[PDB]
């Protein structure tokens, strides 16, 4: 189309935030108003400020775990690695492999990751032994283990760093040094749990008349992206687009190394319209810094008013809201949680809820302003939608995304096809079989021709290999379940590992290939469908930790 | 309301109404009391605590 030459767009997800197990049910939760913070009843004997000082806590179940020997890790080195590096591992294989695609296969990749300093080696026993776990180790590392050539390294802004990552790979995949980038942000802290901007009651009321601090976060997650143009062309599937993005920092004008300024935050968001020379008419929703401080909350839509009014303003017609209400102030990954909200909304074209809204802040003049607080679902009926991330250091950063339009979805010309699917462990082929299971009926009617595609495509050989050649959902399904039920031999189904035939084989298509496939090496490659999202590689559950 | 053995009635209603450096100066007639003094402002602290230094 027109202005698609200059963009990115999003072209896999993964991400596991509070309450959240990945990025189809976060959303699920958004949009319903579901909270994720968790309270203790029962269980030091300090009940005192809050034990604010902080009396509940948000929370990621399963930082600990992880599958090390899927990347060739020893259960010692795993101990060593921190536990950002391993989730931003494994969210990076996921993202890639939501993108209907094998790293391997796209060596021209970028990438951006960012994560906090949690101290981690700390809590190691006394140590011969190399400090070469850096920040660096963390992208440098997945770029290793994906065998990627982009440009690899880290980058971090405080609260900004996501839209950091998402600044280099504007950059990047514009100047045509890599074609895919892929970005990345965690924060897991290392610990068990006035003169601040920590929360009164553990609630972040965005908006609210009563804000007066915010609560603390953990989160991980990943995109991959790709230039807008090229993504239509070669058929991937796109949630949404990224049409421009700013960085810039406030300077010495504000009385602090803390404190948020109106005039910066103004000039990053005036700089990026100007970029994009988006109208701010065009703009649906905004999804705000939003950390439900009573001085902070004030200054953003000042900030964005300011901005937005000496355009063709005047009105109240924009969505405002904070996701942080929700999941928490997430360091390193508010920019990443922000993100894949907007890239969600845009994709269902639905607007989510702002919870722990009961009045509007006086403050924020919010009749004269553009945009109204979010507290109900919404219509929509392409749309845009912005992203601020404003960090502690002084450094702001602002995006815009724009909606993916088109589908014209056609029936399946074939009536039947093949699903390879694979593990590196017995174990998890059969999850495999249940997450897909699960899904199957949960989506209930999805194409297999690209559900066969991208199985055929965009998952790797593993060496537990169970190959199904059905025809019908159901029929494929239950088969499916009698795959899971383990050792009923009824199935037009082919165990896995249970020889070289390299040289100058010719193949001839047209037939069942599952039992070659089934201990070989077949390039389904020749009938085409559109890649999609589905479910993604089951990884272990062994938690490693430091006693 | 407040009524005498006198015979003398009362009645009355009431309503309801809605930096990084400090200097504290204290100041008692006797050491002591200076220093009990010290003793209540820090237990007035401990236990009040979203209480504004300036």
């Amino acid at each position: 189309p027109d202005y698609y030459e200059d963009s990115l767009a999003v072209i896999g997800i993964s991400c596991e935030f509070p309450g959240a197990k990945d990025h189809y049910e976060f959303w699920n939760n958004i949009k319903e108003g579901k909270e994720s913070i968790t309270f203790f009843s029962k269980e030091s004997g300090i009940s005192e400020e809050l034990a604010p000082g902080f009396p509940a806590k948000s929370v990621l179940e399963g930082k600990e775990m992880f599958d090390p020997g899927f990347f060739g890790f020893s259960p010692k080195d795993a101990e060593y690695m921190d536990p950002q590096l391993r989730m931003l591992l494994l969210h990076s294989w996921k993202a890639i492999e939501d993108a209907g695609y094998i790293s391997k296969e796209i060596p021209e990749t970028s990438v951006y990751m960012s994560a906090s300093t949690n101290s981690y080696r700390s809590l190691l026993p006394e140590e011969v032994s190399w400090v070469l776990a850096q920040s660096g180790t963390i992208p440098t590392m997945i770029s290793h283990k994906l065998g990627l050539k982009g440009p690899s390294y880290f980058v971090h802004a405080n609260c900004s760093s996501s839209l950091i990552g998402l600044h280099s790979a504007f950059q990047s995949l514009q100047s045509g040094e890599a074609k895919y980038a892929l970005v990345g942000g965690a924060t897991l802290h290392t610990e068990s749990s006035p003169g601040l901007n920590f929360s009164s009651d553990g609630h972040i009321k965005a908006f609210d008349a009563d804000a007066d601090g915010m609560i603390g976060g953990e989160g991980a997650g990943a995109v991959l992206l790709k230039k807008a143009s090229d993504a239509v062309k070669d058929g991937d599937h796109i949630y949404a687009l990224l049409r421009g993005i700013g960085v810039n920092n406030d300077g010495a004008d504000k009385v602090g190394f803390y404190a948020p300024s109106v005039k910066g935050q103004a000039e990053v968001i005036q700089k990026v319209i100007d970029q994009t020379g988006i109208h701010p008419e065009t703009i649906a929703y905004v999804e705000a810094h939003g950390t439900g401080t009573k001085l902070g909350d004030p200054i953003e839509l000042s900030a964005l008013q300011s901005v937005y009014g000496r355009y063709t303003d005047k009105k109240q017609y924009c969505g405002i809201g904070s996701v942080k209400t929700n999941l928490g102030h997430l360091d390193t990954a508010a920019g990443m949680a922000g993100c894949i909200k907007v890239v969600m909304s845009l994709y269902h074209q639905e607007i989510a809820p702002s919870i722990n809204y009961k009045e509007p802040n006086p403050n924020l003049h919010l009749e004269d302003s553009p945009f109204f607080v979010a507290e109900e679902k919404k219509e929509l009926t392409a749309h845009r939608m912005a992203l601020s991330s404003f960090g502690l250091g002084g450094t702001n950063t602002h995006a815009i995304f724009e909606q993916y339009p088109d589908a014209s979805e056609a029936a399946d010309a074939a009536g039947p096809f093949i699903i390879p699917l694979s593990a590196r462990k017995k174990d998890r082929l059969k999850e495999y079989a249940k997450q897909l299971l699960a899904f199957l009926e949960r989506k209930t009617d999805t194409d297999l021709a690209d559900l066969a595609y991208t199985f055929q495509v965009g998952r790797e050989a593993m060496e537990e290999r169970a190959a199904f050649i059905t025809s019908g959902t159901a029929e494929l399904k239950r088969q499916l379940a009698d795959f899971i039920n383990d050792k009923p031999a009824v199935t037009g189904c082919f165990r896995g590992e249970k020889e070289l035939i390299e040289k100058w084989l010719a193949k001839g298509k047209g037939p069942k290939l599952c039992e070659m496939w089934s201990k070989g090496v077949a390039i389904n490659w020749h009938k085409h469908p559109k890649r999609i999202s589905l479910p993604v590689y089951p990884f272990a559950k062994e938690p490693y930790w430091p006693k």
